[PDB]
């Protein structure tokens, strides 16, 4: 069963903005991912000092880079604290819509859009990159569940039947055909070497067979 749901305004004009705007270090999304994936591990990690059950669902507090050049995906794996269902479908909005509206009065004030991230709505940055984004998520205090957008409008979330992850989020990037430059090994090096050295938990980039 699947719910379909149309995204606020303001959150589909900067997802039109940023797929239609030609706009060429599109390799910022990475670092943008990389930032949100940190962020998530400090929260889980924050909870457990003064509750260790939280880390039942998992101890290790890591970042993976997987990508698939005959899938054609990238996919940014974290073990933090995840997403709740609240979360992919109201309360990250709710948080965003202040920053998303700034953004724009950002753009037309000399800002480009590698400052996205100072907004709160860097996530939305893999759009640069990818025409089809899915989230797979998992709080400790919900089950796990599956976001998609294609931009266009509209997002679904869905509860995932697939392989469970325990807890943390997962951001599969369905690469543009031309942006296949992002599931090569040294461009990835090049791109965490530059823009996430000073993250403070392991990323780890999987080299593909
Ligand atoms: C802001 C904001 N608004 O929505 C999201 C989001 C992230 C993952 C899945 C679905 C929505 C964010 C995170 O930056």
């Amino acid at each position: 069963e699947v719910e379909t749901f149309a995204f606020q305004a303001e959150i589909a004009q900067l997802m039109s903005l940023i797929i239609n705007t030609f706009y060429s270090n599109k390799e910022i999304f990475l670092r943008e991912l990389i930032s949100n994936s940190s962020d998530a591990l400090d929260k889980i990690r924050y909870e457990s000092l003064t509750d260790p059950s939280k880390l039942d669902s998992g101890k290790e507090l890591h970042i993976n880079l997987i990508p698939n050049k005959q899938d054609r995906t990238l996919t940014i794996v974290d073990t933090g604290i995840g997403m709740t269902k609240a979360d992919l479908i109201n309360n990250l909005g709710t948080i965003a819509k202040s920053g998303t509206k700034a953004f724009m009065e950002a753009l037309q004030a000399g800002a480009d859009i590698s400052m996205i991230g100072q907004f709160g709505v860097g996530f939305y940055s893999a759009y640069l990159v990818a025409e089809k984004v899915t989230v797979i998520t998992k709080h400790n205090d919900d089950e796990q569940y599956a976001w998609e957008s294609s931009a266009g409008g509209s997002f679904t979330v869905r509860t995932d039947t697939g392989e469970p992850m325990g807890r943390g989020t997962k951001v599969i990037l369905h690469l543009k055909e031309d942006q296949t430059e992002y599931l090569e090994e040294r461009r990835i090096k090049e791109i965490v070497k530059k823009h996430s050295q000073f993250i403070g938990y392991p990323i780890t980039l999987f080299v593909e067979k």
